[PDB]
């Protein structure tokens, strides 16, 4: 098999469970290594990550995200939110990805000739880290989805885990065993997406 | 041979050659399929790409890039620029990655509540398409690098190929045969980069 097979295997999984065959040490090393190997502009390595397990992971969703969402969600709609938060907490853990703003700013100040690009290149590096993790877990038959309850949960997350303010949260990832396969995904016409020129 | 092996094999190759044993059709498929499988915010699919071979690929660096860099690069320094441009054209081809702005705008306009997320999600989607290609090619022992001469060469590239005006260029990737391994790698202190809380049930 090749990389294309793994790419096809990787999908967004919303039905997660706790039946994984890897330990904490193996899960931690898998995640961190996947992120460490993900490239970044000038090897700035602005990628930061928080990995939660057990009660911690579940509390992030059922307590942190929960308390914040009820302050902005309609009463007649909260029931559906609580259930959704539970589905994410039903997994093995949660990964929170951050981008170190102190490193991006240091770059802007020292190399203004590039400045404008540091912010976008930082967002690009985050995406790369996200895909790196997604691929690494998919190969191990571990499912996950990408969530964006930021910056709503930012405040509480930082205080609870003594996270520097410069660590700007960009995504929260619940992961676990795959309890239900994803459905049919759609693709756009390749003709209006790509263009080839030249021969070689 | 897990994913981590491939990740570690993927490096920024600056020494490229023209000795690739894959037909154009296979190269095109490799690149396009890798992009298609790369995810994007609610399957928005804002990634676009232009693959150039031969003269087209060579001209992008020696003509378009060159001409634009020359008009803004110091005389007593342009010498190095030309040398680099030729190292990129010494490969098999070039990949230009764009992000469809028309799609992103339609989202920011209809979703004034999430408007601020689309731009960063687009940049992130671009990075994902980039890494997807970089990995697909590394597995084929095909080297490449990511360059950023945008938006300096935006107008000429868009004109020469008459691309949709919404295709905002984000990167130019020269690929070819790996003529020499990458240097050494540097990693920051992990205890400064990560944090772990909790245990498995
Ligand atoms: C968003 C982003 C922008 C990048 N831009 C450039 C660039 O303009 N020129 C270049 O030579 N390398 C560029 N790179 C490559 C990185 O500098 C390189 O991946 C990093 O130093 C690590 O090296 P490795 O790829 O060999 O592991 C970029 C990487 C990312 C993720
Ligand atoms: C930058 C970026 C942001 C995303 N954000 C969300 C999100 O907020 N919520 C969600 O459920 N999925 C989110 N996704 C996942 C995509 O919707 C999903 O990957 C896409 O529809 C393709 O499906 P697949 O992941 O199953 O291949 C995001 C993906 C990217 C690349």
């Amino acid at each position: 098999s090749n990389f294309l097979d793994l790419q096809k295997q990787r999908r967004s999984i919303y039905a997660l469970g706790k039946t994984v065959d890897l330990s904490k040490a193996e899960l931690v090393a898998l995640i961190q290594n996947a992120i460490k190997q993900a490239p970044s502009a000038f090897n700035s390595q602005t990628s930061r990550a928080l990995v939660l397990f057990g009660q911690d992971s579940q509390d992030f969703w059922n307590k942190i995200a929960y308390s914040e969402l009820e302050k902005v969600t309609p009463a007649e709609a909260f029931a559906g939110t609580k259930a959704k938060l539970e589905s994410f907490a039903a997994g093995v853990g949660t990964i929170l990805l951050f981008e170190d703003q102190a490193v991006v700013r240091n770059l802007e100040e020292n190399f203004p000739l590039y400045a404008e690009n540091f912010q976008p290149w930082s967002e690009q590096a985050h995406g790369i880290a996200l895909y790196a993790i997604w691929l690494a877990l998919a190969e191990q038959n571990i499912g996950m989805s990408v969530q964006h309850y930021n910056p709503l949960v930012d405040a509480q997350v930082a205080e609870k885990y003594d996270l520097p303010t410069n660590w700007k949260m960009r995504a929260q990832i619940p992961f676990g065993s795959i309890e239900a396969p994803a459905g049919e995904k759609e693709f756009m016409a390749d003709q209006e997406r790509f263009k080839v020129f030249g021969d070689l």
